[PDB]
């Protein structure tokens, strides 16, 4: 887990969690509103 | 979506899509594997 200039950087981590969280989160929501908003 | 700096970098983009793609993808799967594989 290097600082920078490598295949791993702070922006890379925060980026993955950003799309992974908002991605799955929003996905679940829409799925619930689809036809099971209980 | 600049090449560097500006709080936006190549690694940041690929990172978001990485967790976003695998995030929702894996999510939807488990949802169908739970008890509704139709």
């Amino acid at each position: 887990s290097p600082p920078v200039s490598r295949g791993l950087t702070g922006g890379e981590i925060v980026a993955v969690i950003f799309g992974l969280l908002l991605g799955a989160a929003l996905l679940l929501g829409i799925l619930v509103f689809r036809s099971r908003r209980a």
